[PDB]
């Protein structure tokens, strides 16, 4: 009943389509935000692949990003 945050370092850390299919799978629920909004998602995904939150956290916003270069819309809310 515990999490045990312990890894390595290295100098290109890449996910493998295991590992991404299940992050992929929460941002199916919109897990594009990372305040607590989506927080408590992250802190499943983070938890389930045995990683450390930030490396979550940090992959929502990186993404973001990617899709942006296109020209994505991907900005959050619809309207209000």
């Amino acid at each position: 009943g515990s999490s045990g945050s312990s890894g390595a370092l290295q100098d290109r850390t890449q996910f493998s389509d295991r590992d991404l299919a299940t992050l992929k799978k929460y941002w199916d629920n919109g897990m594009t935000s990372l305040g607590s909004v989506c927080r408590e998602k992250i802190e499943a995904v983070a938890t389930e692949l045995n990683v450390d939150c930030e490396i979550v956290r940090t992959w929502i916003g990186n993404r973001r990003r990617k899709y942006r270069l296109m020209g994505i819309e991907v900005s959050g809310p619809s309207s209000g």
